[PDB]
């Protein structure tokens, strides 16, 4: 049995990882996204919230849950006994902070395997900043991002 | 007629964007410097000054006009009415991140062109924060900027 | 006589910088470790303290002395007296930064050259950034530093 975690900020989720979301559920017996608090980039929205975001976003997807965490990402993968690490590549960069991520993790937990997958085209060049700056001022992220995640920044807006 | 709008945070302006303004301004009928308060960056130098430091280096080109924004590019783009961003492309450097923001304004202007261009190979290599980094150590900075930005750099740390 | 000062925040020092140290003693008579205060960073260790883990990491070879700084890297390094500028490309970080550092560096320190080194495959994926953040979640960094940077973390986050 394949079990793979997916562990990011979310801030908030996208329509990017959820493609990338979308074609993990088809490939893994169980896919896990993890979101990790990351007090360090101030998230704009609370763990809580991302985990919920994401939660919504994929209620669809029997094998698909989503939990969030603070701890090592190391320590954390072994706790959930997960077996592969998922990450998007998108273009480039980085990238090559995901080799520097894997190389290290490697050190850490030797047991789990670093796998990339990349976005439909369609998806690529969205990011979470990018949605976040756009929201701040107005903008219509509607393309961007689900629904859910679209009512969440406007309202958090105001 | 073309009326290209430069967007960027200036701060300050250096001789790589005067040498692109000096390009563009010889290539179209209109060109308007776009000076975003980019709040985010924690500008050194306050919109107002960029502003003015903007205005100052351009004075000489009668088809170049600046003005200070707050709002979403893509918003002020259209009361602008201009059909044509332009950007610079240096040494990768930040190019990644201009397909993504292109692609990203595509979307919220899709009538407005996107297109870049190259500083001469003596003004590439010169960055704005490397600029600021370096005056605040009081290490001469005349040879990366117009003198008007030297004297606004000298004047800032005393 | 070449003197080669390598100068960088090593916050901490790693098993990155060791090897790139290590290769340059056997190359220079004389090598000097520059720690910059870089303030604005936010460094996790006080100049202070960073300078004593790369003293201890580097006493053994007596041809390399470590110094602190807090002024221009271009100005520090004549009070040095080194020829020699030596950075390392921690993989394939962004060489084009460490361009934009050199030909700035050669507009105000025309008397001192660039110099690149690469570290042996096995430490070219150690970020200090990185060893920071695993440490702070108690994770094992024993395999990315020497023992003293290990036991000055370790003390550092309970
Ligand atoms: C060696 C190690 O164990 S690392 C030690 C430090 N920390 C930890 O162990 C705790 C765990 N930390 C994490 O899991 C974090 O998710 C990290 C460190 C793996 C990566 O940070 P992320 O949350 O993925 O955000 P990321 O680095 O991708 O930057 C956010 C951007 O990437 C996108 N993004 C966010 N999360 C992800 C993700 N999981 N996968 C792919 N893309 C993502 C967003 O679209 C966003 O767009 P932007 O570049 O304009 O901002
Ligand atoms: C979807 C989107 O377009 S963003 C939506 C939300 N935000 C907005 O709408 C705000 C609208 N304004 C902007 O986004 C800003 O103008 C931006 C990001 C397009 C431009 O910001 P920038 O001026 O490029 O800041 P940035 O630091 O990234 O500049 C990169 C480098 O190129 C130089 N530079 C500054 N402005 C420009 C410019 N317009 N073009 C080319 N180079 C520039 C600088 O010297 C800078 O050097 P540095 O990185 O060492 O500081
Ligand atoms: C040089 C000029 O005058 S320009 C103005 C800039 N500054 C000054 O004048 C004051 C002097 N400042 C310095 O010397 C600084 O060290 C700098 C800006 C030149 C270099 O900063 P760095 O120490 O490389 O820090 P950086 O932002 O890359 O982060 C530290 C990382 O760099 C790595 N590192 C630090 N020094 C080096 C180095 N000399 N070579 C290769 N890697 C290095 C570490 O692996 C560490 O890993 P990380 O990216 O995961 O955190």
């Amino acid at each position: 049995m394949n079990r793979v975690l997916y562990p990011g900020t979310f801030d908030p989720i996208t329509k990017g990882h959820g493609d990338l979301i979308e074609r993990a559920s088809r490939l893994f017996d169980h896919v896990i996204i993890a979101v990790a608090a990351s007090p360090k980039k101030n998230p704009l929205f609370s763990l809580e919230q991302r985990v919920a975001l994401a939660q919504e976003v994929t209620k669809h997807l029997p094998n698909v849950e989503v939990v969030g965490f603070s701890t090592l990402l190391a320590h954390f993968v072994k706790e959930q006994k997960a077996n592969v690490f998922l990450r998007g590549l998108r273009a480039v960069s980085d990238f090559e902070y995901e080799f520097q991520l894997a190389n290290m993790n490697r050190q850490l937990a030797p047991d789990v395997e670093s796998m990339f997958l990349t976005p439909s085209e369609k998806y690529s060049f969205i990011s979470s900043t990018l949605v976040r700056e756009i929201a701040a001022l107005g903008g219509d992220i509607s393309k961007f991002v689900h629904p859910a995640v679209a009512d969440a920044l406007a309202e958090r807006f105001k």
